[PDB]
């Protein structure tokens, strides 16, 4: 059930978040509180034709998994009001910016300080997938900071617009997501797990590690073929100053067949995330980001 | 190549006629001629990982289209311009309307008054076939008329930003346009040709007579669902004044088989379309569309 009042009663709404092309985020207060919010209006789809706004079964589904979840790492929801229109999700205020765009004004950063940022998306990851629930659009714009004025910044996942719960022996199958991120068995229209949340992490990796993306190409259909031929390369030019152990973290998540993709659980306890002695932890000290390609290809 | 001047040195811009999420359209005329056309203001894509805008060689491909088709069922391209952001199509202006829409306003509707526009419509297709050009993006808002103001009006198919040359030997795959309206093929991301488009061709046909739509789901998932098993039928409530002949048709476009689906000749040459008894002619012109229906679905 949603709350059938004018949001705008008891939230007085502020400047925009940003907007996605399904939803429209402004900065909001609850009046009785003072307490800040982000107030997520989404447009309900119309007509069962329709191209316009969202069909409410999704929207529904969203907020049924927001309210599963608690976790630091995780976009946390506080409420829902609804109306003619609308259905305005109220959720916490993320407020800090892109974590890629924080990363593209550091002047160094290394593979230990990078595997820090990233084990804070596995511990959000881990904690949906135990619950079984897929988040699907996993992609840098949806890795925000809470506040990015601190000196180590909290990562916060956010939009739930195409996360989906798993049931075991029944099969889930729909094309979605930005064609840079996706995993071959989206592309191919085969059965979807967890294991494509665990593609799209190899994919962002490799990004944030490089400046480089793994298989984007000139056009769409270039990069849904490399995708889904699993075509890609740690060129020099990018990653002359990477360690193996994050080439070999890359590698394990770039794999077509579902079953042999590493888990959340195996990512975790990658050497590359959790270093079981003094050199590997040396090495990874020892290893740079290739922050002058990666500020060039992200700004 | 497109000319490198001021696209207002030669036309006079007007009113804003249509937009879309890659183009936006503005009435013109030609100063030394006085003639109108419309203009069509692409936004050229200014990176490989941006979302926004459409990359030059798509572009090129929809103008090297263009330029070899000339057929009154199909737009007709006049020049193209060029500045720092955009590339600006002239083309021939279509005033009329969407085909639908004109329909919708109407009193009543043979199936033999149907077969006239569907036929106007295959001759377009036919012509650009015989070309080895599939048009990717048959559906009811890229199928226009030149004046909806005389008995019988002009169709024109428009919109070829997803038009594709079919070479023999060479693979062409993608996945793109409107779920309702896409083959099997597009969705399960196999080899595509021609034979799409006489799919589409199917489901427009089906939207005609019945108001309703063949594959159409709850979500996309179900849609896209429902085109892969091929999963439809002739609901009584709304083709109970359908003839065999109508189904017959559609029947034969709607089939998963590439190899098996109507060619663009064959389609031409159906009896539906080209009676070659009294006896079929008859039965056409007694046979009703269900415009009740179809006014409700789109209007
Ligand atoms: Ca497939």
């Amino acid at each position: 059930t949603f709350k059938q009042q004018k949001v705008e009663d008891f939230y007085d709404i502020g400047e925009e978040l940003g907007s996605g092309q399904f939803a429209i985020v402004k900065k909001c207060r609850e009046k009785s509180t003072g307490l800040e919010y982000a107030a997520k209006f989404i447009k309900k789809r119309q007509s069962r034709a329709s191209r316009r706004g969202v069909c409410r079964e999704e929207i529904e589904r969203e907020v049924s998994i927001l309210r599963q979840v608690l976790h630091p790492n995780i976009i946390t929801l506080h409420d829902v009001y609804e109306n003619r229109t609308d259905v305005v999700l109220i959720l916490e205020l993320v407020s800090g910016g892109e974590l890629f765009d924080f990363l593209a004004q550091k002047e160094s950063l290394s593979e230990e300080e990078a595997t820090s940022f990233i084990k804070q998306i596995l511990d959000g990851v881990n904690y949906l997938h135990t619950k079984k629930i897929a988040h699907f659009d996993l992609k840098p714009e949806n890795i925000m900071l809470l506040d990015k004025n601190i000196p180590i910044p909290h990562i916060k996942l956010i939009d739930f617009g195409l996360a989906h719960e798993i049931e075991d022996g029944v099969e889930f199958k729909n094309i979605f997501g930005t064609p840079e991120f996706v995993a071959p068995e989206i592309v191919n229209y085969e059965p979807l797990g967890l294991e494509a949340d665990m593609w799209s992490i190899g994919v962002i990796t490799y990004i944030l590690l490089s400046g480089a993306s793994p298989f984007l190409g000139d056009t769409k259909q270039e990069t849904l073929a490399n995708i889904t031929a699993v075509s890609y390369d740690f060129d020099e030019e990018f990653f002359s100053q990477t360690s193996e152990l994050a080439k070999d973290f890359i590698r394990k998540l770039l794999v077509k067949e579902t079953r042999k993709r590493l888990t959340i659980q195996e990512a975790l306890r990658h050497p590359w995330i959790t270093p079981v002695d003094t050199q590997q932890a040396m090495v990874r000290r020892e290893s740079v980001v290739n922050l002058e390609n990666f500020k060039k290809q992200y700004v």
